[PDB]
């Protein structure tokens, strides 16, 4: 659901910085993962691209070709409260996204492309949270 992504973005977004450098992302790109959902961020930036495959590797996200792990992926999202009932659609949507742009060879763009696909299925779907539900989690800390 869009409530449990707002927990699993509130938490994995917590690597930005430490990624940010050897992404090459500015701060003029994109200043706090939260607004990656905002209606109108364009995912767009290769760079972008990057900061996701080094912030996924973080938890271990991606499997050996820079692609969605899917076991480690469904361990993380399970981590989250209620998150059985997201992990299940959530790399089924990821991979299906991935089939798309298999033919994209470059890993920081293949996953940037991924990654809109993603935000964009993840409305279609009903999973996509707003950024103010995102702000209520990173709020109670
Ligand atoms: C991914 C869990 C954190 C929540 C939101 C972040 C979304 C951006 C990226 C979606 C996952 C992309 C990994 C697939 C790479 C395929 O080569
Ligand atoms: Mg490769």
């Amino acid at each position: 659901t869009a409530e449990v992504m707002s927990h699993v973005t509130a938490h994995f977004g917590k690597t930005l910085e430490e990624c940010r450098e050897e992404s090459g992302l500015s701060v003029d790109i994109l200043d706090e993962f939260k607004h990656f959902w905002s209606d109108d961020f364009d995912v767009v930036h290769r760079e972008l691209g990057c900061a996701i495959i080094c912030m996924s590797n973080k938890f271990s996200l991606m499997d050996d070709d820079v692609r969605m792990h899917h076991v480690n992926m469904d361990e993380y999202i399970k981590s989250f409260p209620n998150g059985q009932v997201l992990a299940e659609k959530m790399v089924k949507l990821i991979h299906n996204c991935e089939k798309q742009f298999d033919t994209e060879t470059d890993d920081c763009t293949r996953v940037v492309k991924v990654a809109a696909c993603f935000k964009e299925d993840s409305r279609k779907e009903g999973i996509a949270p707003e950024v103010a539900m995102v702000e209520a989690v990173i709020e109670k800390y």
